[PDB]
């Protein structure tokens, strides 16, 4: 089902998203004393 | 065109593992630094 594997598509781009930024909170910080 | 969905997915997949990796490596290295 094409709906059903774009679904899954769609909430593993926003998981990847989502970690990206948790990367970028982490890189933030490390940047700071 | 299904399998060229299904392949997205397992990359999807491989990449979000990755960066889960990244992540904890990242808060290891801001334990350390």
């Amino acid at each position: 089902r094409m709906k059903q594997l774009e679904d899954k598509i769609e909430e593993l781009l926003s998981k990847n998203y989502h970690l990206e930024n948790e990367i970028a909170r982490l890189k933030k910080l490390i940047g700071e004393r």
